[PDB]
């Protein structure tokens, strides 16, 4: 069988819908002219192209079948994550976002699994959300790789982390909001040069701020996108840690040895990238992820990684295996 | 032979010196306590802890001989760059400075080699230090990646390499003025995450800009530390260019077909990472630097070349086979 366990939706939620939270930041659907295309909407404002397979479970089902996916893992869009707002009105959002999630599985509840969003900039609340999605249908959650200026080394989200630990909730952390200032205007660099910076960032707050010396071993996390480039920078950070003291000072083991305590997905498009990933986290800890339906996801899904030469048995776990345990399903 | 053609100095500069340029923002070197230890400073305020061989070329060649390495090209340390002062000035401490260079390598020019430094916020002055270094000794030079949010595609950084191109002047782009904003204060992140991706960034601005369509092949140009993480993400460049149009806009290829028009060298700190390196961009175009003396450089100068599984003729050409070509060295 075969697994994406990495994968977007976006609710059909009308305007109206969300002019009841905020008319000028919640994110809404239009799908407009001749409905298959459609567009993420604000307030009055457009915000991002997007087709219909990100909308329609009916019509996804009929592209995995296509493609061959068995099981498709899905969860928010990161537009939709709402860290901005005021925390009670996004625990509502949260709420809602999440039921939607179960309402487009519920169609075929047992090819298509959803992770939750929760409304991270209050920790109470944020907790309470992923035990009572989870609890609700959810395989787990998803979250931003960072709160503002917070990033994951901070006791706030490393809290949430510990939490979702603890009561064996699995995490899938995503890149977004992007660092960069005015500098990547053109040719769609924030996702080129800033996302994958943003992932390795938030795997490296957590090495080397020793945050995995206190989250319990219990901790399922995975990162987008084969975790940037986290594992190609890995030998310059472990330099650095063998040389400045200050890069120490927290984390009292070499930094690459941590790579038993993460997973990331298989979506790094070359097939060299893939065999260094999987030398850097080994076999039992990358998992196929495709970012569909966006154009800068998989189109052929699991195409990279069934012509690859990984052994089969490498092979399966990455296509199935490895998510079957991860995730928890049959 | 060896050459390590990435490495930096930083000239015995008075506080008096560089008061009559700009007290608060020219930086001097204080030899100070005992007299193997300096710190560059900035104004009264020290700046970062530095140590002698920084700055003593006759303790520099023992290092050298110690290390095995026969020529050691070396160039500014980029907080002398200056590219935010008033142009005119700029232009003063550029001639300054890359005298001081030409001066470091006179005690042995046979192996040391120096690059020069130029007043980059002025095209017109820019060009002519370029031109007047490389005469009075100078093998080439060496600029910070990004101008402010002027990037490489800026049409003011591209004719500054169309210049030298036209002058058989070959460049070094080092990554430097670190974007981030106040995310990356602990854990010398900075250098671990906002470096890598500055020096791809500049990579991709020239590639996604069809910058290369414009500059003429005789451009000889190399990015620091491997291309920072621009071999190991080509792939995912590569497929948002072949899905969305407005990353083809102005890139008529495959950005991965762009490797054959520049270098980088080979501190990647990591066998696999080196491995990858030399598939995306050819044994002929990866040349063995160091970023000697600084802590994150390679302590074991070629080590980790010399001890990889590449063939010895690939060896040879990374060690030493391609800085001959690329710099014009016996
Ligand atoms: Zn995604
Ligand atoms: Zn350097």
């Amino acid at each position: 069988p075969r697994i994406d366990m990495h994968s977007h939706f976006f609710p059909r939620i009308s305007e109206q819908e969300a002019a009841k939270f905020d008319a000028n930041h919640a994110p809404w659907l239009q799908v407009s002219a001749k409905g298959d295309t459609g567009s993420i909407m604000m307030g009055k404002n457009n915000f991002r192209p997007v087709y219909q397979a990100l909308w329609d479970p009916a019509f996804r089902i009929e592209e995995m079948d296509a493609q061959g996916v068995d099981v498709q893992v899905t969860c928010a869009t990161p537009v939709m994550f709402g860290y901005t707002w005021e925390a009670n009105k996004a625990a509502q959002w949260a709420e809602r976002m999440n039921d939607f999630a179960l309402e487009f599985a519920a169609h075929n509840p047992q090819r298509i699994k959803v992770l939750a969003q929760v409304p991270l900039q209050d920790l109470d609340l944020a907790c309470k959300e992923a035990s009572r999605a989870v609890a609700a249908g959810h395989l787990g959650i998803q979250i931003g790789n960072h709160l503002g200026d917070k990033d994951l080394d901070d006791a706030t989200l490393e809290a949430f982390l510990t939490h979702c630990a603890n009561e064996d909730i699995p995490i899938l952390v995503h890149p977004w909001d992007m660092m960069g200032g005015q500098r990547m205007k053109k040719w769609m660099l924030p996702w080129l040069v800033a996302m994958p910076a943003e992932t390795q960032l938030a795997i490296l707050s957590l090495i080397l701020s020793g945050a995995f010396e206190r989250i319990p071993k219990s901790l399922k996390i995975c990162f987008g996108h084969g975790g940037g480039s986290f594992a190609f920078l890995l030998g310059r950070v472990d330099n650095a840690w063998r040389h400045r003291d200050i890069v120490r000072e927290d984390c009292p083991r070499p930094p690459s040895e941590y790579v038993d305590r993460f997973f990331v997905d298989s979506a790094v498009f070359n097939p060299g990238a893939l065999e260094l990933l999987v030398s850097v986290m080994g076999e039992d800890r990358v998992m196929l992820g495709s970012d569909y339906p966006f154009p800068l996801g998989e189109q052929k899904i699991g195409g990279l990684v069934l012509s690859s030469n990984l052994g089969e048995s490498a092979k399966d776990k990455i296509i199935s295996g490895n998510a079957s345990k991860f995730f928890n399903i049959n």
